[PDB]
């Protein structure tokens, strides 16, 4: 395919309404300011459906922002853009829908394509400062779907709000960031990430939802510790196994309960250091004969600041636990407004393989074609 693009140009892009005004961004010709949070789902049809954050006015996480989506069906050299989900617009300067997290699936035979995003309106602080109510009434986390190749997307009308009231310790919920997965035997699964209630110990934890049909959710009973909370989850064996962001050395632990509890997951815990904050990183699972090898993504962060410089591509041998650098694709300082995450895409079509990449390069949204090191990383098992 094409081996580098830019998905979404800081400054360079111009998005309309519903009713189809443009939006006025801060961005020089009232184009969107910065772009963050990208997540990658690519379909059975070879096509890639990126999402992120489109932060009109700052890099700022308090903004007005919507989630805007892209779509390339020539192998990512050109992208269609538009706006998947639009803020309510109740306040002009912080109404937003943020941090996208996405499923490709096949529920009940149709492939589908899932986004989940946090809604805010009025909050001007951090979510995690929001710990009175359960749950915070700002707050919502909405799913939208797509059955048309990522063409059109519609809300879908969820029982999330109910189970995390039902709950009665969470303040908000938050999906991990990147994407999700749907296991072996068919249930939809996003790792999520939850800020408890000012009654708990524990300010942040870290789960999952599940579901059968993408409508009807539901939580385990039990959490995860949460440490910087934004993680993502892999299948291995009969297990859940999440790799979590931390301020230093990752976190990674596993589930054979089903989310009843969690133990370490040596493999992986502590491999792979993101020194100071912390970023946000992608894990995802291929295939090699009949086992499995992990691929991660995340910065290495050679300022130890909100940098977060070169991000890069790791194999994760989940059965010795050695872990290899195998590509530093942005070998660059980030923005400290806002910079490091990525998210990584795998997909076997017929016999056709393709390891993709998306990630935040100053404001703008990048992507790139991984595929030529699979050889390297199917090896690592
Ligand atoms: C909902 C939300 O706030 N998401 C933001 C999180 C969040 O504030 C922290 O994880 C603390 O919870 O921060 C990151 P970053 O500043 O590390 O790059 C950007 C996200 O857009
Ligand atoms: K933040």
């Amino acid at each position: 395919t094409v081996e580098k693009s830019v998905v979404f140009k800081a400054e360079g892009e111009h998005f309309t309404d519903q009713k189809g005004n443009t939006i006025v961004g801060s961005g020089s010709g009232g184009t969107t300011k910065y772009f963050r949070i990208p997540a990658m789902c690519t379909t059975s049809k070879g096509t890639i459906v990126v999402f992120a954050d489109a932060r009109h006015n700052t890099a700022s996480d308090q903004s007005f922002i919507d989630t805007a989506a892209a779509r390339s069906t020539d192998g990512g050299k050109t992208w269609n853009k538009k706006i998947a989900i639009y803020n309510d617009r109740v306040n002009s300067k912080l109404s937003r829908v943020m941090d996208p997290t996405c499923i490709v699936a096949n529920i009940q035979g149709r492939e589908t394509i899932l986004v989940m995003v946090g809604k805010w309106n009025n909050n001007d602080k951090t979510w995690g400062a929001y710990r009175d109510k359960a749950p915070d009434t700002d707050w919502d986390l909405v799913l939208y779907k797509s059955t048309d190749d990522g063409v059109t997307f519609s809300k879908v009308e969820t029982n999330i709000h109910d189970i995390v009231t039902k709950n009665g310790t969470i303040s908000a919920m938050l999906g991990g960031v990147g994407s999700g997965l749907q296991l072996n035997d068919g249930k939809l699964v996003f790792p999520v990430q939850m800020v408890r209630t000012k009654n708990i110990t524990t300010v942040l934890n870290t789960s999952f939802i599940y579901s059968t049909d993408g409508i009807t959710w539901s939580l385990p009973s039990g959490y995860c510790e949460g440490f910087g909370s934004e993680n993502n989850i892999i299948e291995f064996n009969a297990s859940l196994v999440n790799n979590i962001r931390n301020s230093g050395l990752r976190r990674s632990f596993e589930t054979k309960d089903f989310g009843k509890t969690w133990t370490e997951f040596p493999p992986m815990d502590k491999k792979v250091d993101n020194r100071n904050h912390g970023v946000q990183g992608s894990t995802i699972t291929i295939p090699s004969g009949n086992k499995l090898v992990a691929a991660h993504s995340s910065a290495q962060n050679k300022n130890n600041d909100y940098t977060r410089s070169d991000i890069s591509l790791y194999a994760h041998n989940l059965y010795s636990g050695e872990v290899k650098l195998i590509d530093d694709f942005y070998p660059k300082v980030g923005n400290a407004s806002g910079a490091g995450y990525s998210c990584l895409s795998y997909r076997k079509n017929v016999d056709k393989e393709t390891l993709y990449v998306v990630y935040e390069a100053n404001g703008s949204i990048e992507f790139q074609d991984l595929s030529r090191h699979l050889p390297v990383i199917k090896s690592y098992n």
